[PDB]
């Protein structure tokens, strides 16, 4: 009775998860677009931004690809609870499916935080080094040096927001994996009772993770949107 | 007996590295909500800074709760020890046990120490782009490259400070997590003979790489937390 | 019939994405080092004397004789998982050796493209450290401050060129590998029918995405070729 | 019959291999080590009154300490790695038991190599980063900014040819431990007698640029430990 119940609340929690990463994703790759324009129209002639630029766009193909895999797991994973509870499987397939289902989410995540973080560090130095290259040669040195320090100023907001969402769902990603560790520890009657107050109390504090995490999400879609808003002016 | 021998020292090992990682990201996350209060004050309109604060907050949430997990899988360790000692469960069953517990918490520990250095950056970063903007607005660009010298080298040292730390139990998580290994590779009676030797000195210079981590973890309180001070100053 | 079908299809059209990647992997692979040949001889150039720098000349070839080693066992795999996909397909032998054969090839192979765009990158940034380090020693000296700040910015635009143009290669087959791990992920989560028939309509769309990602990433190879081929040339000059 | 001695044949060369890495693998490690020791010291000198640096300095005589637990185990490890081998060519065990014990043998020497290298280039960077803090609060201070920006640029200059010495060490072993690691992927997938057939030619070849990879890379040691060795102590006085 106690595994049931973890295995529900777990469920839950897992399922929670999916839509947040969903959210973050799908905002996530919408700021890429615009950064990527960004880019673009800062470094027009470069073979090397135009490689990036095919490179983010593979990049996000594969991201949306394997989210949706993410999904249909989730499905599998719901129907292999209630077959665990059912006790016709054993929980252990279960447990693997939600396994599944939750590392290909963040997985999918985590490079989006990654491909937009080089696009907004490459905005950055490609901007150092245009810049500089007008202030060495005399072309108003006043005024370059201010776009150069405006410039760097809003690349470093947009990094430290993006930066809080990858650790907002890291730290909801490591409470479950820790979960369903212990449940794969706990095999017998004796384990899963030593852990069963450990879990719920985990469970619960990774939907305030999530929670967080959610409130994180948003705040970096208003800043990473603004500010680059600005470089494109 | 040789390989319960073993078995004991090693839960003991483990006991100890568990108590170290406790301290560790109890201390951790206390020096981070300082942190935090720094970097908002740093710049208190910032968007990106905000969601970074929530999602700091949020990963801070998942490092307690993978500990506690860390907590309850290492009692459930101790009693499968205590059967492979007396013989009733195989000792696999205990080396399973005794990797999740200590996995989990290295895991939420090294993640604690990534959401610190993330933080030291992010202040490092923000009043680098305050004090610049200062310099070329004319604003007695002397003394703001003063107070600019300063807070970097107030930055710095704390994020040399969390170095010392992670590496010091990186270190000790490296012999555990070899040891561990070294008994599943020698199941037979020949095979741990040879690594007993070995392991012995490995479960001692472990032990010393903890002590080593705690004497890090105890000045990495007082340097960071006067450096933090200074900067708020 | 009714499934045992779909899981066919499915594992041809899994097998097909991964031979397109194991290609660009190799492609990837052949001219990276490539490119790697050059900058050696450009951070050779930069410092000649140095022991540290001489140091990674002799590391870095060592690397690529482990990622030319490693992609020739991928291949090899990929062979391998052909035929257990094969006998899967004919109920020869369980699906999950076909999908356990099909990671291997897929795993090695990136892993040894992962080294060559890493070696890459931290030869690229040796050289614009060491040069930073050499203008520096020379504007401090007084010879020509001027002219050397002008190498100098210029010398620090072309490394970064070529550091943002590996850094587009690198992404473009990571989204490939992406998803191709998801969908042996799902294939062996999904091993009834019930489970087959939910993850079958994102598997079909996500072998075609992986495809077009692949294609990307072959688009941002060649144009990372030209870009850094020819800024090692104006660096060397 | 004649695919048992194919495997027999692989899997001694394999040992081989391993055994040399895991030899190589120490060497450094011993020289890493000993570099690190005097990499503390200059990074002590360099501010003697900063408590961060001192928990800097715990933590790396810590982590020194993991690393040779973690290569005394690596060595016994092969020990029953070879034991493993013998029995898997009299046929008395599982192979599959013999190559995760030579798996576990080369992951874990690695390991603690990964990390020596990474505390050295740590502390490395830190001596770097301390003395940027040093002499630019100097140079606002007016205390002769002439001399003290050439010193900082020294420095610079001394910390970075160190940190390429230490990156080739990483990228010449990591290179060797990727061959290593795709011939014992291949052999667990190639269980069958065609299978075996299709890695033996890809094998034979890894283990040669394998052990070449090692050869550049005991190069690079020797190349790196005058290199460091020298800066360090130009630092020191």
């Amino acid at each position: 009775d106690l595994r049931a119940e973890l295995l529900k609340a777990l469920l839950k929690a897992v399922e929670e998860f999916l839509k947040a990463a969903e959210e973050a994703i799908k905002e996530l790759l919408e700021l890429l677009k615009k950064a990527l324009e960004v880019l673009k129209k800062l470094d027009p002639k470069s073979k090397g931004v135009e490689a990036l630029v095919k490179g983010a766009k593979g990049a996000a193909k594969g991201i949306e690809a394997a989210m949706k895999i993410a999904k249909a797991v989730l499905e599998v994973a719901k129907i292999k609870v209630e077959k665990a509870i059912a006790g016709e499987v054993d929980p252990e397939e279960a447990l693997r499916a939600l396994r599944a289902a939750l590392e290909i989410a963040f997985a999918a995540f985590e490079l989006a935080c990654e491909v937009l973080k080089k696009t907004l560090e490459a905005i950055k130095a490609v901007a150092d080094d245009k810049y500089t290259a007008a202030i060495l040669a005399g072309d108003n040195p006043a005024a370059q040096q201010k776009a150069l320090a405006e410039t760097n100023a809003l690349c470093t907001d947009s990094l430290i927001a993006v930066e809080g969402v990858e650790k907002g769902l890291k730290g909801a990603y490591l409470a479950l994996e820790a979960i369903i560790e212990a449940l794969e520890v706990a095999e017998d009657e004796e384990g899963l009772k030593i852990v069963a107050k450990a879990i719920k109390e985990a469970i619960k504090k990774a939907e305030e993770a999530i929670k967080k995490a959610e409130e994180a999400i948003k705040l970096a879609k208003e800043s990473v949107e603004k500010n680059l808003e600005k470089l494109k002016a």
